[PDB]
């Protein structure tokens, strides 16, 4: 029996002093970091000067020296000149010249240009960026469709020839050098005998499966023998060389797969470097993410170290110097140069992955950004850097890549007057630097080489990266700006920079993780599972957490219970025992709410403010001890290290949440309901167990707390910081055990309230036992129950395979499948499903499952040996009947717990799927693109309505899609788990729960008596129907029921539309829409008339109960309401409603609440008034119960 | 400039629909289009295909899309304020078919 | 400045939308009223004109 | 505001002003009346009836 987490991420080596140093300066502070650069980068008057006059004159050269002139030629709109280019792409798609030349003159020209050529538009994001200089994430094909039409029958053929000329260029000769090594090597002879050189780059990157990486390794190779015969001896400084990604040769190239790096990695770059030493041409390794800088670093100290490769110095490293770690790389990197004697080829960038870092560092709470956040700090530790390699050019190779003049300039007069041929060099990119370089190379200009990285592939491969290879502070860009001045193009960063206030301060309009959500809110914060430092003394912490004597107890107001005791295995391992829980009797469980009902009042007349500040406080020590509850989860839960950091973030962000949002609307007359009884599920067993909880506590209740049977002990932890944040004993009891306790706790006759995360069956029951009990004031006991969802992912032909691959392995197998937001059926337009389906099924074979104490591990154990058995029996079902079924084999070592392995299901139909499967379980099905709308209506029809994804970059199928859809989640072009608190506030329809939304403002009004009006809760749009409803009241004389439709029209939220605060690169809205058919049940036609304002105010249709004998109560509505009208004798023949309102003595409510339960489908959530309710109080029906919530999370970033 | 009812036929005078009534095919105006598709159109589509009127269920998903119903944009004009140009519905449209196909084909045209 | 502003909208109209195949009707009566004598006047004969009808 | 400097607020107009490319160009976001429309068509332009040049 391994010792838990005694392997958790030990280091590929040692860390020296210098590897260290790296690590520590990973997240320094910017104000930090700026001022030894500062330093480093000053040079003397006369030098600055000297530079000033070069950069002006490099600058004017630029200034006095394509697409623009198309769009100039034929009076061309943006749209127009986007459109157009689209059509050449798609045109010189066609292989035969004649045949395209056929197909412009006889059938695109003439307008038909639909029936012959997936969308034409996939592309357009990249030509909208080539003709506007704006990136846009998705793409408007509508309007599009529309220039193009419009261009095409204004200008005929002479504009499709002039565009596909243009695209011919730009796409074969201009983003690329050559479409093959072959073609590219011919094409670099011109600049060659001008004094140039060149890499070129196969662009590889970002292998997803082993064929991939085997598919790029073997592109490297073949490209190495082509440019090493085409170098003919030429050596590494005058000849060509290769750049290569480290991501496009292993599909888990990162450090949680360290073990799988070296050992499968590394020998491929060792094969390559050989190939290119025996050739004598430069090998590159390219930067790419932070997180994957210092495990580079790892292989460059093997490769250098490697005899096999002595005797060649052609090995090279980027190093980016938009990264705080930049000068301490460099110190390592010439240390190994001086121990290894390999004069190492050094790149320094500025760095192409600036946003896409922002937005990670942001998504995980840490201390702070890899990168710097102003540009002009990136300029000045480029300087500083190109000082530190100017000063080592005896052993390493400097190589300055860059576009930008006056960093030229700054380093040409750094580098001084002794110059030779292999002492440095400048590196440019194929297209863009050759105008500045011109100016550079050769004996008449600066008589300094420059390197040319020459970008290979064809249009395929081109279009794809060609988004991030233009911004308002590229130098690129502002060369070209009329109105910027060349005074302003080679102002000095070094002393812009030493002039400021603060020296290195943070871009004002960036936050820190930590503040993403500004004075409401202090975000939780992550740990970087990338850093050693942090690695290091997690291991120590998790090992310490495994030695911990963990316990769970009843913990009743009067002190802890006596009970039968049981051991909490760890279910990736059952010889691994994490504690102990001693189980609730019944008779405790009954007693517990007793003693809560006597604590009541007493918790209730603490002070929201001081409620609050306890939850606060709990959430303090959560977040100081994170590390021993990450052991905790990992081990109980059989969670990986990263799920259980989400976890203890998400509870943190919980208790912070619903502090601010008492904080933000509770006062005395929001009192209470009373004990609360919560019952969690296993599968969050801290964040989902602390949310409902706080909540509860916060508004005021006493709560029970019946933990999951199969996860007490992170329960009984979490109870114990909730009260030793102040949370008094009687106002937080925890009650372990199975279901007899949670049925004791909910029939208990002082249960005010129950909060139920679970099954969709265990909550009905719940909602069965509910409806026998009133409470004291004789309305329903509230029931929140948040059930599973059958969630679905579509994706059309334009999406990204690599992306929606990524995002669907995630969504489905992601702690083993056991998320209610979990994907589970994956709809693949037909003609790219084949494609998918196999890049799937490849990714899936490069998980790893096993035991969680291993950072390596990707995929845990499913919770317990019952859940794998019924996840079993259903694989083998489908495979029964003859579906495609994919799945991982499992090592032997997962025997001792229990594993089921991600699995990929084919089906033929979505109706084939007729159960839940709570599971690592993938569905697959296959749709034809005009049988979306049919699709929409099929995931529908399913009755469920959690979470669903959407992969397209075609605005006119999001509008479409997102309009149809009927679920509470949706995400756009991301994964759709992970549900981020008062950013994605979570929560379904239907089937999938009753509302209102978990980390949602709508939340804690449910849990008092009477509800506040949350923070930005309100919307300026009436609904008509509603308007036509109070007209036609006021017109039978109904006047004061008129006036009340009128108020419930203004009081509604029906169209709030909110935009809530994240990350950057994403949009999270919140919504408030009709839920749908609302169940009326009233008593007298006063009652009918206000709960059908109250339906029809909140945009709902209503079907009214028979048997109240009301029908000549409603007589000549105007068609827009009776078209929402309709009448039931048969309630559960007319549903699935979506609520119900009901008038009545207690007895009628009873009886009636009682048959509403009986209704088959969803749980509704209902609401009662007596008729004197009704006229008395204007609140009688609560209209924050009769809207829906909607949550859209979209990536910005996809483009 | 332009009204309904009984103010006039329109197209709107200085507006982007107006060249389009005095030619015998009308082209797509500038800025014309919308990325909004109506429901029951869609309905009327799958109802067709449920029919296997594959030509016309085709013929509804295309009047959808080139539809520019929803169209909603701010014209540029003097600081100080916002001019708003937007497509609705007209309201109940006539049809005087005369061949099932041709009632599928106007109805499909109308319900976009 | 409203003639003005017509002529030259659906100038500008024209020059983004009219081509071949967007043939003209024929003879356009444009018959105008006497509150705006000059604008409404210029603005329907123009839009006739430029789509590439003769005009009484 | 906590952004803006006391050297923001204390640099002198007249100096700024003198090192401009072009001293006294108009706001780069302000259109001229006639340039109301941008690249589409000019605006057409009226009389000021309180200039007495222009009543004259
Ligand atoms: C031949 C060559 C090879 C390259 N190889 C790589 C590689 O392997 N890996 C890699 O990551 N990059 C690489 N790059 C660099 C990257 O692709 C961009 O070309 C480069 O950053 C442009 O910088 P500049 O000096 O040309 O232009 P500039 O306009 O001077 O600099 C722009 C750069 O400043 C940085 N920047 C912009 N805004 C901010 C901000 N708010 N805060 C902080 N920094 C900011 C960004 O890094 C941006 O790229 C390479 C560049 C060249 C020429
Ligand atoms: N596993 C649990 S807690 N089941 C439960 C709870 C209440 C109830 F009425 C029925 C079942």
């Amino acid at each position: 029996a391994p010792a838990p987490f005694a392997d958790f991420a030990p280091p590929v080596r040692p860390q020296s002093t210098l590897r260290r140093a790296i690590t520590a300066a990973y997240r320094r502070p910017e104000t930090e970091c700026l001022p030894p650069l500062v330093e480093a980068a000053t040079q003397s008057k006369e030098i600055r000067d000297a530079a000033a006059s070069t950069a002006r004159k490099l600058i004017e050269a630029l200034r006095g020296k394509g697409v623009e002139g198309l769009v100039q030629e034929y009076s061309l709109s943006s749209q127009e000149g986007v459109a157009l280019m689209c059509l050449a792409e798609a045109l010189l798609r066609i292989p035969d010249t004649a045949t395209r030349d056929a197909l412009i003159r006889d059938k695109i020209a003439d307008g038909n240009w639909k029936s012959h050529l997936r969308s034409l538009f996939v592309n357009a994001a990249t030509w909208g960026l080539v003709v506007t200089g704006k990136l846009t994430s998705t793409v408007n094909d509508r309007s599009l469709a529309a220039a193009l039409t419009r261009l095409i029958s204004r200008c005929g053929e002479p504009v499709i020839r002039r565009g596909v000329d243009m695209a011919m260029r730009m796409m074969g000769e201009q983003f690329v050098t050559g479409e093959t090594i072959r073609e590219a090597l011919k094409r670099s002879k011109e600049l060659e005998e001008k004094g140039f050189s060149y890499s070129y780059d196969m662009l590889g990157e970002a292998a997803t499966t082993a064929a991939d990486a085997e598919r790029y390794y073997r592109d490297y190779e073949s490209a190495i023998h082509a440019i090493g015969k085409a170098s003919a001896g030429r050596g590494i400084y005058e000849g060509p060389g290769i750049s290569i990604k480290l991501s496009a040769l292993h599909p888990r190239y990162s450090r949680a797969q360290a073990a799988r790096v070296m050992g499968e990695l590394l020998p491929r770059v060792k094969a390559l470097a050989l190939l290119a030493k025996n050739y004598d041409i430069g090998l590159n390794i390219d930067a790419e993410e932070a997180d994957r800088l210092e495990l580079s670093l790892d292989l460059l100290e093997v490769l250098c170290l490697d005899g096999d490769l002595s005797g060649w110095n052609g090995m090279g490293f980027v190093v980016q110097a938009y990264g705080k770690r930049c000068p301490f790389v460099l110190d390592f990197i010439i240390d190994l140069a001086r121990r290894s004697g390999r004069r190492i080829m050094v790149r320094l960038v500025k760095g192409a992955y600036w946003d896409a870092e922002i937005k990670r560092a942001q998504l995980d709470g840490l201390a702070d950004f890899p990168v710097f956040t102003r540009k002009i700090h990136t300029d000045v530790s480029y300087i500083a850097c190109a000082a530190k390699l100017l000063a080592a050019t005896d052993v390493v190779f400097p190589q300055f890549a860059t576009h930008n003049a006056q960093t030229l300039a700054a380093i040409y007069h750094m580098a001084g007057k002794d110059f030779h041929v292999g002492k440095y060099e400048f590196q440019c990119l194929h297209g863009m630097g050759e105008p500045l370089y011109e100016e550079v190379v050769g004996r008449g200009k600066l008589d300094r080489p420059c390197r040319i990285y020459a970008p290979v592939g064809t249009h395929e491969t081109l279009l794809a990266y060609l988004v991030r290879r233009g911004a308002n502070s590229s130098f690129v860009h502002r060369i070209n700006d009329p109105k910027v001045s060349i005074d302003e193009l080679i102002a000095d960063p070094v002393e812009v920079v030493r002039a400021m206030p603060v020296v290195g301060a943070k871009h004002d309009r960036i936050a820190l993780p930590a503040e993403l959500f500004g004075d409401a809110r202090t975000n939780s914060a992550g740990l970087d599972l990338s850093n050693e430092e942090t690695l290091a003394s997690l291991t120590e912490a998790l090992r310490e957490s495994a030695a911990m004597k963990w316990t769970a107890l009843p913990q009743l107001a009067t002190g802890p219970a006596a009970g039968e005791t049981r051991t909490v295995l760890n279910p990736g391992d059952h010889r691994d025992v994490v504690g102990s829980v001693t189980e609730t009797s019944e008779e405790d469980a009954r007693r517990a709410v007793r003693l809560a009902a006597d604590a009541a009042p007493d918790w209730a007349a603490v002070p929201p403010s001081e409620r609050a500040a306890c939850l606060d406080r709990a959430a303090e020590l959560m977040q100081a001890r994170m590390p021993t509850l990450l052991g905790l989860i990992i081990r109980e839960a059989g969670k990986s290290a990263l799920n259980a950091i989400a976890e203890v973030r998400e509870a943190i962000d919980f208790l912070r949440y619903y502090a601010e949002q008492t904080r933000r609307t509770l006062g005395p007359g929001h009192g209470p309901l009373g004990p609360i009884v919560c019952i969690s599920p296993w599968n969050f067993p801290l964040a989902i167990f602390t949310g409902q909880i706080a909540a509860a506590l916060v508004a005021g209740n006493p709560v029970l707390a019946k933990p999951a049977e199969e996860t007490p002990l992170i329960a009984a932890e979490g109870v114990r910081i909730l009260r030793e944040a102040g949370i008094p004993a009687s106002a937080l009891q925890l009650l372990p055990g199975d279901g007899r306790v949670g049925a004791a706790l909910v029939a208990a006759a002082e249960t005010a309230g129950v909060m139920f995360t679970g099954s969709t069956e265990v909550a009905r029951l719940i909602q069965a036992q509910l409806a026998d009990r009133l409470s004291p004031a004789g309305r329903p006991i509230p029931l929140i129950a948040e059930t599973g969802g059958q969630n679905a992912m579509i994706v059309d032909s334009s999406a990204l395979a690599e992306q929606v691959v990524g995002d669907v392995i995630t969504s489905a197998f992601d702690s083993a499948g056991q998320r209610c937001s979990a994907l589970r059926v994956l709809c693949l337009q037909e003609d790219v499903a084949d494609r998918i389906l196999t890049m799937l099924k490849g990714a899936l074979h490069e998980l790893h499952i096993g035991r969680t104490d291993r950072l390596s591990v990707d995929v845990g154990p499913v919770i317990t040996s019952e859940a794998k058995d019924n996840i079993e029996k259903h694989i083998e079902r489908m495979r029964g009947l003859g579906r495609k079924v994919e799945q991982i084999g499992l090592a032997s070592e997962t025997g001792v717990g229990t594993f089921v392995p991600p699995t990929i299901i084919e089906l033929e139909k979505l109706s084939d799927l007729q159960r839940e499967v709570f599971g690592p379980v993938l569905h697959v099905i296959r749709y034809r693109r005009d049988d979306l709308d049919r699709l929409v209506d099929d995931v529908n029809a399913t009755g469920y309505g959690l979470t669903f994804g959407l992969h397209t970059r075609l605005d006119e199928t999001i509008a479409h899609v997102t309009s149809r859809i009927k679920a509470g989640n949706l995400y756009i072009n991301r994964n759709i788990i992970g549900a981020v608190v008062g950013v994605q506030p979570f929560g379904g329809r239907g089937l999938s729960g009753t509302g209102p939304k978990a980390g949602g403002p709508l939340y804690l009004g449910r849990l008092v008596t009477t509800a506040p009006v949350p923070p930005q809760h309100s919307s300026v749009h009436t609904d008509p129907v509603l308007l036509d409803f109070a007209k036609w009241l006021d017109g039978k004389g109904a006047r004061a029921e008129a006036e009340a439709a009128r108020n419930a029209g203004s009081s509604s939220a029906l169209g709030l539309d909110l935009e809530l605060p994240g990350p950057v690169g994403e949009r999270n809205l919140y919504t408030l829409h009709a839920r749908g058919r609302i169940l009326l049940v009233p008593a007298t036609e006063s009652g009918l008339y206000h709960q059908l304002a109250a339906a029809l105010a909140t945009g709902n249709s209503v079907a009214i109960d028979a048997a109240s004998g009301l029908q000549a109560s409603l007589k000549n509505l105007p068609q827009t309401v009776g078209l929402r009208v309709s009448w039931s004798k048969d309630w559960a023949a007319d549903g699935p409603f979506a609520g119900a309102l009901v008038e009545g003595d207690a007895e009628r409510i009873r009886a009636v609440n009682k048959a509403i339960a009986a209704l088959p489908g969803p749980l509704l959530l209902v609401q009662a008034a007596s008729s004197g309710e009704i006229a008395r109080n204007p609140d009688a029906y609560c209209l924050n119960w009769l809207v829906e919530e909607v949550s859209a999370s979209i990536n910005t970033a996809a483009a």
